[PDB]
């Protein structure tokens, strides 16, 4: 598949993953980056006076996009 098509799917897989773990939250995606079959999606959550930066690594295996690594940091 094309470059933009794969970034779009990986971002949505990543974002849906964050939405599930954070039900009462608004999730924005700030950057999507592709390196080979690995796509890195950076997301930010801002709720209850806290700011959490999230990095999720999505992997393309054949034509499935699976989350492999999630990193969260809470500030403020």
């Amino acid at each position: 598949p094309s470059e933009e098509e794969e970034k779009r799917r990986a971002k949505q897989v990543a974002k849906e993953k964050i939405l599930e773990q954070n039900p009462s939250s608004k999730v924005q995606v700030r950057r999507v980056q592709k390196q080979g079959n690995t796509i890195r999606v950076e997301l930010e959550i801002t709720e209850n006076g806290k700011k959490t930066n999230i990095t999720v690594e999505v992997e393309k295996q054949g034509n499935t996009f699976t989350v492999k690594r999630i990193t969260e940091t809470v500030g403020s």
